[PDB]
């Protein structure tokens, strides 16, 4: 009679919370999805070993089209868990699944876990200063999307930071690198000429948040565009004007050039 | 030889990640602060029991003025941990403590935990649609904070949602309720008269995120301003322009007036 939305966390199998783990262990059935994102620091086998139960993986179609035929039926007579990377309901379409549960007469509860939305706090950038967020999508065929560029523009214009999610082909396990994102943004700049993203733009790259050894780098595009930030996933951020405290953290902790203390503050 | 920043999560001691628990267990000394947020579902005893270590609680002054005199000295010959509610680097000034550690020759590591910043996803509002965040602070003497009002105005103008952290005076055991935040906002409105926050403004209240049955309510200020949302902590959200799916969730899950289903595209 109960469906539990449980977040897996940032990186590996130990990023789930104690509450989430214990709940997963008490559920009769455990489902998971890895189409919204992957857990780069672990494997399905390791998550299964930790939970001590077989995990049935669901595709985007299984969830988006048949959630009520695959998961909800069992949730009527058993305790069922639905695992998702990060924090449940952060993924735009998952909240509606709670409505489907209601329509089916199934109770649902949410057990949270860390999300990159809050984890970016490790970059030293003040969380309250983040504005609208966006996703950098790969252009394809005759389609060249650029709305993420406009989001950066509107945020920076108001002195806010922009959290940029990078494209991912979950099914094919293919990540867009921060390097590719920067190249794309420069191309968009050459197109729109808005003076929004250039070789002189200060950016922050966060790789493998959740790991005990994440990569946190800050610097100008001209210098970071060919830098190796390690294995994915990569998150790109375009800070607005910095608080001196933010700049000092980027210099001391993220290896940013001292120059930011006078140019970007 | 190192210092661990470990978040304890939203509500109770089990909101800590497995990673945070295992790392905390292997530390020689454990410190913590409980003034940046309120963990309404646990106590120091339960936390100590779970981690199996005695925990030394620090005041805002112990941290802000003497972190390097109380905590860092021990991290030079032992592994030390510093626990905080939610995520240690979200809506706190704790990030600067990493600079203090560095200058003291102490390497530090961060272990995330669920944060209210991402937990807002449970309201059904698209997390990427949130703009600049702000804090509703208690007036003090002749000083009456009002900047949070302008934040709402700026976000709303852009169709973005506004997350409002509410004030807290831990030493006085004072936790601002969404009701008190609404009252203050109405007073600021009478002054600035920007039509930003009125009896007709749609708001969303999230109380005790992290618990199994948090209070999630949406409606007009005139109707919610005197509603009982249960024990603290509470956060208040002023949505911008709603997507239909956001409105549907607010109505179905947060008991919002069915009339908000009719969006003015
Ligand atoms: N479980 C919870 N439910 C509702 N609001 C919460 C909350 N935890 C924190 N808050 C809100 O955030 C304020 C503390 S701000 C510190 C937040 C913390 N670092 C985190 O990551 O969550 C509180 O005064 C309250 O308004
Ligand atoms: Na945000």
């Amino acid at each position: 009679m109960v469906l539990y939305f449980i977040g897996l966390g940032l990186y590996d199998e130990r990023d789930i919370t104690v509450k989430g783990l214990e709940c997963a262990k008490k559920c009769d059935y455990v489902f998971a999805e890895f189409y919204t994102s992957l857990m780069a620091g672990t494997t399905l086998g390791r998550i299964q070993k930790l939970i001590g139960k077989e995990i049935r993986v669901l595709s985007r179609e299984d969830v988006e089209l048949n959630f009520e035929n695959i998961v909800l039926p069992l949730a009527k007579e058993n305790d069922v868990a639905f695992l998702t990377p990060g924090d449940p309901l952060v993924a735009t379409t998952h909240a509606e699944l709670r409505i489907r549960a209601k329509r089916a007469g199934v109770e649902s509860y949410v057990i949270h876990a860390p999300s990159i939305y809050s984890a970016v706090g490790i970059t030293g950038l003040h969380i309250y200063k983040f504005g609208k967020s966006a996703t950098v999508a790969y252009p394809e065929g005759n389609w060249f999307p650029t709305s993420y560029y406009d989001v950066i523009k509107e945020n920076a214009e108001r002195g806010l930071h922009t959290l940029l999610f990078l494209d991912i082909k979950a099914e094919k396990r293919m990540y867009m690198t921060a390097n590719e994102a920067m190249e794309l943004l420069l191309k968009v700049e050459d197109m729109k000429k808005g003076g929004v993203f250039t070789d002189d733009t200060l950016v922050v790259v966060l790789a493998r948040a959740g790991s005990l050894n994440p990569t946190i780098r800050a610097g100008y595009v001209k210098d970071l565009i060919r830098e190796d930030f390690g294995d994915p996933p990569h998150i790109l951020i375009v800070p607005g004007k910095l608080h001196i405290v933010e700049a000092e953290y980027l210099v001391e902790i993220a290896g940013a050039p001292r120059e930011i203390l006078r140019v970007n503050v």
